């Protein structure tokens, strides 16, 4: 038992390790998406930039959890970071839809983590999740929803013009 | 009778109170429109910004009338601010058409108020209305007309691309 | 169901709509109070300024809730904004006492909203209310209490001198 | 009953008074430690500076609680501030170990206070404790743990060289 | 016997420890007074600020004595800091009268300490007391006398207006 | 076949994909090491900082290869990023020794990649590897060798003092 450990349940420690992996996985998905848009036969530089930014953001979230783990006297246990489900992401719209799905899954995990912290009467962990993650996640989801709506209304994915103009005017 | 009151007819005092309510109502309509465009399934941020600006402008007009009421020794009597006729505003074009209709109704009220002030030989009130409101209203109406014309010519509301591009290039 | 919606109960959505209306109502009360102090037979410019500031603050609170509603995939439904209970607010002390009563009623609503969010296991909504509203409300109430105490100790409302000096030295 | 009081349980009011005393006590412990390191036969100026900083921090925490008490309409009741358990703190390592023990006891009190606020459905008080104290306390504990680890690994307390070098390189 | 100790009598060492406690006690009294004026039913912010400043000043005096103790090779022995005699300080005038009484008691202790240092032929200690404390104390007493006089002449404590105006114009 | 593809062998494309994975793996190893040194029972902040820097560097190398893949008309295929071989890295020296081993393995892969590019007469790929990676890798290896030597000479890992001082004076 760590000399710093206090009011930190074994289950919370484990759930934090799972959340670290999930955040790294989400970083990897966004990395994959980014470089798809960098392909010469896709060539949407601002979609590429957008998802690369998301990738780095997820990695930062992971690192903050690793810091939290140590702050509470828990022990970090890393797992394989799974390759994303797709190598080819189809279109800007499809990638945005996939990102929305991903962010809602990450949000579900955050909510379960918060439920667990609540059940274990760990107000420090509840506060940590609220402070750093819950509103961040709601904002991300809202933004992805907004992007999906605009792309659909513009005529994506069939309109390559729509995805081109969205790349310039929203993502650029 | 207020110690400051002079040449200020009871009817004018009452019409000013009605105009205060109408301006607050118009503020509320524009507030409603603004946040419609903030919905994730509408997502036109510059339409949202445009109508929020209009909302605050109408509130300022109301406050200036409340100040006028007191300046002349009249007494402010507030009424309920009615909820707008619509919760869902359909499209950017439809909202602009609705705003045009609203601004012309407010203009009609201003003109009737000016007629009343003229009939009561209240040149201070005539001047107040001319100075702060009549040209402001003509400019607003002209701008809304311009916006409606462009949206129609671009292919709104059926073209989601048209409303997207107008949001970026005119309202942004 | 909104593409962004997640862990957001129907009851919470409805309570948010009620809170939007209550905040707009509170904005309206403070607007009414402000311009009472602008009357030539009251003439306390800093009481006027104080309540106008409060009015704009309540409107901002309302707008932030409208933003929250959309962020979570809820749908804004606006209602009439009721006229305040008084047209004449009597004295600076009486208005401050009325403001205290109002702020405690708004606080009660916030607390019920937080209870509802807690009951529906919505930590994002709990956090939103805590972050933006609960401490703001406690500070407001404390300040109004302070003002009431000073006005009473100075001899308000019978001492017009007391209300004059408080206007200058506390509110100015 | 205070005119500002709302949703503030008698038990919470009392627990806040106990927490004020505990924070003042912790301020006193750290004051005692600081000046031990100022002795000519101890002479570790940066250990002295470190604990004096901690002392002032605990006093600030106490004052913020006194402010909270009044904000909520509670009434501050002060108690004797007990002298620390030791006059002589032995060594830098021993003092750090004692500080760790102290901070974990203060943390336990904070957690019990948060449990009480949770049980009394006082989300404002929960938020206050989370905002100002829980993460602050976790950071403090982590830092003290870090210091203890380094001092032990360096060969303290038997190595006067170790405590000298830690004073220079970590605390200086 | 400390390697630095020279011409420092056991009795002086002990009297310095008593003076440290008295200064901490005076810090505590002023802390208590400060937050009384922070209550919503007292609400004199500049009385609050004034006494908080005094509190910090007394703590600084205590710390300087702790430094002196070590400088001379004496050993600091801390005692409980007694809670102040009052929880409720009644009025601004009453608190000022209480502060005057306190400062004169502290002054009496300083004078006895100086007598002791004189009797033990300790010119360094005599000089320390003269330099840091005797004139400081005379100035404090004079200022408190001045404040009491003005408050009485203005009609305090019965005039809440008097205490309000003194808070603004002397303490603000 | 990509419209940009020219003189880019299938085998090279595949080896680039393997190198991307290896770089991501090396990023993960260094991430793991970094946060080990962040543990409260290890507490070497500059070892932590050093390895975190290395982690980000490896990720950048990976991203540059992903860019290269697309530049040449190859197709990125991502694989699982394997968890590092250790969860606990023992000591600063042991981690440095492990980093040296890792960097030499990465170097071996780079050299094989360069051999492959040479065998396939791909001077652009040879130049890319030389420009961005070969000298970078030699410098990294040299630095890690230097660090290992100093740690050993200082008496690590048995001397916790040695690792403490190296953390301060070399890594800080
Ligand atoms: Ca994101
Ligand atoms: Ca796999
Ligand atoms: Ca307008
Ligand atoms: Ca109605
Ligand atoms: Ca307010
Ligand atoms: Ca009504
Ligand atoms: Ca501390
Ligand atoms: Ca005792
Ligand atoms: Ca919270
Ligand atoms: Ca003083
Ligand atoms: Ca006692
Ligand atoms: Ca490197
Ligand atoms: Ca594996
Ligand atoms: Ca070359």
């Amino acid at each position: 038992t760590s000399q710093v450990r206090q009011n930190y349940h074994q289950d919370s420690e484990a759930a934090i390790n799972r959340q670290i992996n999930l955040d790294l996985y989400a970083s990897y998905v966004y990395l994959s998406m980014s470089y798809y848009f960098d392909r010469d036969d896709v060539a949407l530089k601002n979609f590429a930039k957008y998802f690369l930014h998301q990738s780095h953001e997820e990695r930062e979230h992971a690192e903050k959890l690793m810091k939290l783990q140590n702050q509470r006297g828990g022990r970090i246990f890393l797992q394989d970071i799974q390759k994303p489900d797709c190598d080819d992401w189809e279109s800007g719209l499809n990638a945005m839809e996939c990102a929305l799905h991903l962010d809602k899954n990450v949000n579900q995990s955050l909510l379960e983590l918060h439920k667990l912290a609540t059940d274990k009467n760990d107000p420090h962990l509840c506060d940590f999740i609220e402070t750093h993650y819950l509103n961040e996640q709601v904002k991300a989801i809202k933004e992805l929803g907004d992007h999906v709506t605009n792309l659909r209304k513009m005529g994506a994915p069939e309109s390559g013009l729509a995805e081109y103009l969205f790349d310039k005017h929203t993502l650029g």
